[PDB]
């Protein structure tokens, strides 16, 4: 059992990428066994504001993911805010009414997927998703802010950066095992990293 939430950032720096975003989201759902006793994805975009696109209980398979994700738009916007969107997903899609099984222990993972520096601050609204209970794998893209992506992700380790949105399907192997090692038991003996600035 896994909660899988990619937060996906659809401001107007990654138009031109969106297409290989969406084929990256699909590539590492695949890999989950993707089902409501399962793995359930739930995905949102963001900007200036925030707009879910599916949520934990939307869909029963991979089909039903796949074609959700195949017809994305992009939100559009000016500037990514991500530690808005960090929030909104805490405290809104990892909830029990919109499917999370948060509540059972089932590890909550949230893959964030941006290409430029924040917004807003990232730093106070990671520190409130890892005492919260997600586990998030922070993917900066071209000019993402390493830090940043290091400081929202659960421990630095997690973080990625890769240059260009053309580099994106080579990190889709790692990021689908880092989904596998993060069950139940392995969460249970890491630690979030609380470091701020």
């Amino acid at each position: 059992e896994k909660d899988v939430v990619f937060l996906i950032d659809g401001s107007e720096g990654v138009r031109s990428g969106f297409p290989l975003l969406k084929d990256f989201v699909q590539r590492v759902v695949e890999s989950l066994d993707v089902g409501p006793d399962r793995v359930r994805v739930a995905l949102v975009q963001y900007s200036d504001r925030t707009r879910p696109e599916f949520y934990l209980n939307s869909h029963m398979d991979q089909q039903g993911v796949i074609s959700a994700i195949r017809r994305l738009t992009l939100l559009g916007g000016p500037t990514p805010n991500t530690g808005a969107a960090l929030e909104f997903v805490l405290r809104n899609i990892l909830t029990s009414s919109t499917g999370s099984r948060i509540a059972e222990g089932v590890p909550q993972l949230l893959i964030v997927l941006t290409a430029e520096p924040s917004g807003d601050d990232v730093r106070g609204p990671s520190v409130v998703l890892k005492q919260g209970g997600a586990v998030p794998i922070g993917i900066g893209i071209g000019n993402a802010d390493i830090s940043e992506m290091q400081t929202i992700s659960f421990i630095p380790d997690f973080a990625v950066a890769i240059p260009t949105f053309r580099e994106l399907g080579t990190i889709q192997q790692v990021i689908s095992e880092r989904v596998i090692q993060l069950n139940r038991e392995e969460l249970s003996s890491l630690k979030p990293i609380l470091t701020p600035s």
